[PDB]
């Protein structure tokens, strides 16, 4: 119970919190009690093999996360095309919540871009997490569970594609945070004034260090129990950064070794010079 | 608490005085002007670097016999071996880190075998600014233009640190504040092959409640000094696996027994 400052810092969170809502249509409440099976209305029917895939085509309405095609005759291949136009749906919903942060659509245009380029791959491996446990992930906004073994066995190229985000899932989810502390986190990685080509670092930084004073805050009261949270949350930030650099290396082998396979243009040029 | 805090704090500090000769007072004094009239050895150019050879004897621009005649690749080397040195004082340090000699002596060897390098490049900056780096216990000054001069994938094997470094010291941290940090860093409970990593996440628990208490006392001034901190970490370890691609790439191309094993 105290002053104006943390007033401001508490408002801030909620808007952000609220905005977070409003943005992403799957949240971690919402994937953890799918996940906790606990229902009998929110089960998700789940995909470990090559005949589950092909009945979960028919049970579950994979809304052209895979735009017309028959069979590319390739589960590997459709998986991964999949997971391409999902990604590039999930830059559009941070996209939007980007625009609700206080102060980014005030800055220079070329930075706003910029923070987004960079962030984004950043956001949606720390948002996976949220649909992920050790033995898998969700898909179809939650309709469909994908075992993480059935993945792990693919195919050279793909089958280790999503492993190193499975690590990382398992280890980020034992901070416990929930929808209320990722809505401020993920506004930290966006504002981040690192990022490469930066016209205007300053304005960034002044955002920054109000939103991690809303996070230190956020968590302090959330978590009054977890000693140095707000330090272990930041550390993170590493993790992604690697998980990012890996992923981007194993797309330019994709790439040669998939002569035949189209990339989303979206995704392109934000891996572009990255 | 905040009173052991504190005794941690000063302990670490005291500590990091009598592992490292040159601190970061110490070397900003020079790099800036302030020491006792005695300007460092500066090595602009090639015929600069002849000079400091002989008249200061570099520790180690090495003239070992079966391997120099070679300035770009006896001044990598150099690096290599001033590499190995510090190794020692790191280790000698983190002895003194109140938990650390308990933990079990191979999670003791892992942490320092991946902490080093991090640790390295964090200090490494104390003794760099945008212009050039101290050599030689602050003896000498190596120009950032002569070492980016150098060709091969060499002339860029310092660059990335210097980078590094100008945003690093942008923090304006100090010594008592880099004690912490660099005792934060070895206590990592993230590296590969750890046998127990809750000892080792608690005594950095502890290290990071110092520091914070630390940093918000040694410069009140500055929000989030704390937050930013950390967050070069990550920067930290970017500069690592990039210097790791370089020791490789000079090892694809690039043409004495018992010095190898040391370094
Ligand atoms: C829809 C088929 C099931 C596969 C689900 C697996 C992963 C889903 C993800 C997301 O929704 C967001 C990220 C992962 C995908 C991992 C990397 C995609 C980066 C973009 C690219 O492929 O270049
Ligand atoms: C603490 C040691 C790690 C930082 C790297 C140290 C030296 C790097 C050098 C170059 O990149 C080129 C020349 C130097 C190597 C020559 C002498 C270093 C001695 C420094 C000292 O004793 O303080």
């Amino acid at each position: 119970q105290l002053n104006p400052e943390s007033a401001d810092l508490r408002a801030l969170a909620k808007h952000l919190y609220d905005s977070y809502i409003k943005s992403f249509p799957l949240t971690k409440a919402k994937a953890r009690a799918i996940l906790t099976g606990k229902t009998t209305d929110k089960s998700p029917f789940v995909i470990y093999d090559m005949n589950s895939l092909m009945m979960g085509e028919d049970k579950i309405k994979f809304k052209h996360i895979t735009p017309l095609q028959e069979q590319s005759k390739e589960v590997a291949i459709r998986i991964f095309q999949g997971s391409q136009f999902r990604s590039v749906e999930a830059v559009q919903e941070i996209t939007e919540y980007a625009k609700s942060i206080p102060g980014f659509v005030n800055l220079d245009l070329n930075d706003q871009v910029t923070l987004l380029k960079y962030g984004v791959h950043e956001i949606i491996y720390t948002m996976l997490a949220s649909l992920m446990n050790k033995d898998g992930v969700l898909i179809s906004e939650g309709q469909g569970f994908m075992t993480r073994e059935f993945l792990k066995s693919l195919r050279k190229p793909f089958g280790d594609f999503m492993e190193p985000k499975f690590e990382f899932a398992v280890k980020f989810n034992a901070l416990e945070l929930d929808d209320s502390d990722l809505a401020i986190f993920i506004a930290v990685i966006i504002l981040s004034g690192d990022r490469p080509g930066l016209l205007n670092v300053k304005p960034i930084e002044d955002i920054q260090d109000n939103l991690l004073q809303a996070l230190e805050l956020q968590l302090k009261l959330n978590h009054p129990e977890s000693s140095q949270l707000f330090a272990k949350l930041l550390q993170k930030m590493t993790d992604l950064r690697q998980i990012v650099t890996e992923h981007v290396q194993l797309l330019q082998v994709i790439k040669k070794t998939e002569t035949d396979m189209s990339l989303h243009p979206l995704l392109q040029e934000i891996y572009k010079d990255l």
